[PDB]
């Protein structure tokens, strides 16, 4: 069982939650972790959701190689690239890189495949892993040296169409977090200093971890413009006869999303899994002691399971004999199963069952006949409730502010700041450095410029420079 | 268009078919290929099928790391391992291997997780890619230096329960080939010389490629016995408190299956994709060179999509119908639906099946049911024709003198075999040297399906008493 307290040592709580729920197993290669089935089946849920959704958009899956030649890759990230140099004892004629991202592997094929407006839009995605030798401290899910993701890369005839796809994908990531994982996120645009330097505009959805005050980028979606098209010579012929550059997008989201989910809903007893992505929504536990009606109990459990399945409820009967009922309660609780259904002799007589919801611990006596619709109601309730409590914590954790003197105090309260900003290059680095210096006695950066802009009253001044403010910008410590 | 003939220049036919169908794009790292959607969709289909089946059995998915430390990997295969030695310009303290297979990564975890009979059976699978610096000439799908696969690894309290699973997984590989891909395969046991050396018994499904007479291992399922359990110390306390070794299995199957399917069903025009796995099952081709025809095609698409038919309309501007027919034939779409002014005028559509070229006139109201029926017919007829070519490719023989003539007919041989280990090595060498006057004949499998063995039958080679029939041939 989990013994560290989420509000005290957070990092130790997280480690305990993911190990004791059997999500993660540690590994001898640093920054790498084993995803056990309990975590993996959650990734399968969100994977299936996103993948179904992008299919409706006409995006197709493919698989490109995990290797890229030195000279193709080498056309700030350099330190992260893993190099293969040998096969057995033999040195490769030339060393080869493992993919940190697939632009240099995909875009030469894009140049070849695209000839005319007839070939556009080209819309591809891949589910794969990538390797980056991260310099930051690793954390399971959130920052790992090998991670699972999808990366989508599209090419369009016009900026308008590309940008519309950017925003579509972005909305899909909001749905991945908000609708599947009950994790609230803020859509936004990256500052000129945080955006992907290979693109024209980077959009993002951002989450927040109240326990350490860190913002975290939850996913990303780029309008690439034409810069990659010029570099790779991805050109097409218009409906006229002239050579046009394509307008591109790329987008990706990772198993980080699972870490965000765990941190968001988990409590002092361990995991809490939103019903929508729980592989086991309801666990049935027969209560067996001193041979009291052992046969009938097991019989009704099996009957209840089938009834519940007709409603598409995902049910496990834990009928393992080599474990106590109490052991089962702790087990499925640490694992975050939304609903436990208990059934002993007393309940068997009554035509009822005791049900405990994992999020609040509330118990219910419920008649066999009402189980299906009551459990469905409890599940939407759990799911909606997890989200709305997270949303309130997110909103309690953001402070509207007007001057730089408000910054350092709000960071100490472990909050982010929404502050009006002139959006000039040098200020962000100055702010990072200044907050860096003040902290060690660290750094604050732009998280995003939210799409949802509060009113900006005429003449309002940027919080740091004093110049005229353009827009409101969300700032904080971050992963 | 595909121009190389499948029976005359098989190698070039293959390359042409996979490239011109847009399944594969060539790539600058040797033995690595891009899998474009037309091929990848088929991978997704077999993966969903297999994954759905092993999940019924209680197998659960996981993801172990693609890296393994030198020390863990090294507790015949050495030349194939890809080694990472640097990140950026920084040297690692020790080199790190990309996983060729996962035993050395997973089994120390199994030793940790398994303590008691109640932890068993443990049944895991993963979908991932694997890297092997293959010495043999690379072939798209069939032999590649990076390939996609699944690998399953299970641990049980008893051999009996492990064996049962080995056989259930093997039956699933038969289904993957025969039911999804319409490729007939032969279940069998590997010889001592060909089995996984790390296991006790290896079972296999073997397929046959007529155009070059070479057998090919389609997938593999091993009874590992307790030897890895000794090696990794995977032990459990039974219900009386004694330490016992777990009995394990492992099994895997790769994107090689797509290549087997391509080769089995393709013809001189290009691919033929079995309807159960095709991205597009019915391509609708408007006979155009106003909204009346496209309008009707959209209505038809919607109607077939309600019957779960995967349909695309080829409404492209600058291509004639005849160019489109050919294009979708090279891609192997099993059904073409043609709709022109005459068809629009009569309330009917002309449907042409890719495998035989037969044409059908079908009223709009009848399309969904008739196309379902046609797809089941095409699926089955691909399998049955492939099955007949398989059994025509196997010669039952009695004596060694019948071997080379059989191999020259691009045929496999089924022969009674005494099964002693040194004889397989010797037969490999004799058939090698005789071919020279890649050419070596090796065992493919000892089939579960044994032909009758008349009492007193002799080994085709040693003349000693013959146990069972063994299937042999040239192979991949
Ligand atoms: N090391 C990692 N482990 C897990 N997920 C990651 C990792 N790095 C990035 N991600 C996630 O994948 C998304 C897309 O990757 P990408 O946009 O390439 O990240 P990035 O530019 O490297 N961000 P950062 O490393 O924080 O400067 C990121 O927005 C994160 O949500
Ligand atoms: N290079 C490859 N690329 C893709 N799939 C492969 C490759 N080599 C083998 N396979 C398939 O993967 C299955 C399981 O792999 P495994 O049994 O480990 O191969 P193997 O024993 O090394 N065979 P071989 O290389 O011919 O001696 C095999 O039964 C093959 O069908
Ligand atoms: O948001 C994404 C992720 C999926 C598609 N690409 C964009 C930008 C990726 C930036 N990025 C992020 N990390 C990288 C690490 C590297 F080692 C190298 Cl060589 C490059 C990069 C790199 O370009
Ligand atoms: O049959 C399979 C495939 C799926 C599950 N595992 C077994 C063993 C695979 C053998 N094999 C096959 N190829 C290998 C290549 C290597 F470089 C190294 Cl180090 C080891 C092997 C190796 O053990
Ligand atoms: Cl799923
Ligand atoms: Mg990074
Ligand atoms: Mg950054
Ligand atoms: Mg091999
Ligand atoms: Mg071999």
């Amino acid at each position: 069982m989990v013994t560290a307290k989420k509000d005290e040592n957070f990092s130790e709580w997280y480690t305990q939650a993911i190990v004791r729920s059997e999500m993660i197993e540690y590994y001898d290669i640093s920054g790498c972790y084993i995803m056990r089935p309990w975590a993996f089946h959650i990734w399968e849920k969100v994977q299936r959701f996103f993948d179904d959704e992008i299919k409706k958009m006409g995006v197709e899956n493919s698989y490109f190689p995990m290797f890229v030649s030195r000279h193709k890759l080498e056309k700030g990230f350099s330190p992260e690239v893993a190099w293969v140099t040998h096969y057995g004892d033999s040195p490769l004629p030339e060393k080869i890189a493992i993919r940190p991202t697939s632009e240099t592997i995909m875009y030469p094929a894009y140049a070849k495949w695209i000839r005319s407006h007839r070939d556009l839009p080209l819309k591809l995605n891949q589910w794969c892993s990538v390797v980056r030798w991260e310099f930051k401290q690793p954390t399971p899910f959130l920052r790992t040296r090998e991670f699972l993701w999808q990366e989508g890369h599209t090419a369009h005839a016009t900026e308008e169409e590309a940008w519309e796809l950017v925003l579509d994908i972005l909305e899909l990531y909001r749905r991945w977090y908000e609708e599947c994982l009950a994790v609230p996120v803020i859509k936004g645009e990256k500052s000129e200093g945080e955006k992907f330097a290979g693109g024209k505009k980077t959009t993002t959805v951002e989450a927040f971890i109240p326990e350490n005050g860190r913002g975290i980028q939850a996913a990303t979606s780029h309008l690439l413009g034409t810069n990659f098209a010029k570099m790779f010579e991805i050109e097409f012929e218009d409906e006229e006869g002239h050579k046009r550059l394509v307008h591109q997008t790329s987008w990706g989201c990772t198993t980080r999303s699972l870490g965000v989910m765990i941190m968001t809903h988990g409590d002092d007893k361990g995991l809490v899994i939103p019903p929508r992505v729980a592989s086991v929504q309801v666990v049935i536990i027969p209560i067996l002691f001193k041979d009291e009606n052992t046969g009938e109990i097991l019989g009704k459990c099996r009957e209840l399971k089938t009834m519940l399945e007709k409603a598409d409820i995902r049910v496990r009967i834990d009928d393992r004999s080599n474990y106590t009922p109490g052991w089962k309660y702790n087990h499925w609780e640490v694992k975050g199963v939304p609903l436990r259904l208990e059934l002993g002799p007393k309940d068997l007589a009554k035509g009822t069952a005791r049900v405990v919801r994992r999020d609040t611990g509330e118990a219910y006596q419920i008649s066999w006949a009402d189980l299906a619709p009551k459990l469905l109601e409890l599940m939407e309730g759990i799911q909606r409730s997890l989200f709305e409590k997270a949303k309130a914590r997110l909103h309690e954790g953001i402070e509207k502010i007007s001057t730089f003197d408000e910054v350092m105090p709000a960071l100490n309260r472990k909050h982010l700041v929404l502050a009006p900003w002139c959006e000039d290059p040098e200020s962000e680095e100055q702010i990072k450095k200044e907050t860096q210096k003040l902290s060690e006695i660290g750094a604050m950066k732009t998280l995003c410029i939210p799409f949802d802009q509060p009113p900006m009253p005429e003449g309002t001044k940027c919080f740091y420079t004093g110049k005229p403010a353009k827009r409101w910008t969300l700032w904080g410590r971050s992963y």
